[PDB]
């Protein structure tokens, strides 16, 4: 019933003079992340504007110990585009599978994440789209919704019928957003904590994720994580409030709680 806590990404300059030493080189960020901060997992989103690149990650992986794992976001087309256009994610996900085929075979990849935007709403066509995604990708899959319309029984029945792991989310407590539902649809749990910034809908970029969970709220989240973890093979917990290392601070606080 292992629980793996980490953060969304590791490659931030914001973190220098917070959780990374002032004078740490960016090429030693990943080593510092797993060797010193002690995180055994990280959630990644490879783009052409994010660090690390896919190439630089796969080379740097050869210098990473066997017991370091990760989860990965699906391409942006699959979660933010094709469903708006009535298109099948088959070609995009098969292409994507090839990219990450290496690391599944090397047992480094624990889960693939499909996180959908606010504009993705509960409808018959969008559920149909989720069925197209499921059949395009035969490996461990997890789904997160942003829109409130999705928090209904039919959604959990669908996930359960198709073996999709439900992403338990903590987000701002604001109109329209998906609530915190500590529920399992599979034999894995997946938690994502974005913080609770009340300015979520106005904020520029990762100023949206400017939030630092209190010890009181971490404790309430923690008791749910341990309660669920007993019902599943493994649980993956990621902190996404990465603005100025807040995610790392909270993830380290949370990791400490797990240690007793």
């Amino acid at each position: 019933h292992m629980v793996y806590v980490g953060t969304s990404g590791f490659s931030f300059e914001d973190w220098k003079g917070v959780v990374y030493p002032e004078h740490l080189k960016p090429s030693q960020f990943l080593k510092y992340y797993w060797a010193v901060l002690g995180f055994r997992i990280v959630e990644l989103n490879f783009t052409y504007y994010t660090q690390p690149s896919w190439r630089s990650f796969v080379q740097m992986l050869r210098k990473t110990p066997p017991d370091f794992y990760f989860t990965v976001k699906t391409p942006g087309s699959v979660t933010h585009v094709l469903w708006k256009e009535g298109k099948d994610p088959k070609e995009d996900m098969e292409n994507f599978t090839r990219q990450i085929e290496p690391l599944i075979e090397e047992q480094r990849l624990k889960m693939t994440l499909a996180q959908f935007p606010f504009s993705f709403k509960f409808s018959r066509k969008n559920v149909e789209y989720l069925e197209k995604l499921r059949e395009s990708y035969p490996y461990e899959l997890a789904v997160e919704f942003r829109h409130y319309s999705w928090d209904r029984e039919e959604t959990y029945e669908f996930l359960r019928n198709h073996g999709i792991t439900f992403v338990v989310v903590d987000e701002p407590k604001l109109p329209g957003l998906f609530p915190y539902r500590p529920i399992t649809t599979t034999d894995y749990a997946y938690f994502r904590f974005h913080g609770r910034n009340e300015r979520w809908f106005e904020a520029e970029g990762e100023e949206r994720y400017d939030y630092l969970y209190s010890e009181e709220e971490l404790k309430t989240l923690f008791e749910d994580v341990v309660e669920l973890s007993r019902r599943v093979k493994e649980t993956y917990v990621f902190f996404n409030n990465c603005y100025k290392g807040q995610a790392a601070i909270n993830a380290l606080q949370f990791k400490k709680m797990l240690e007793e």
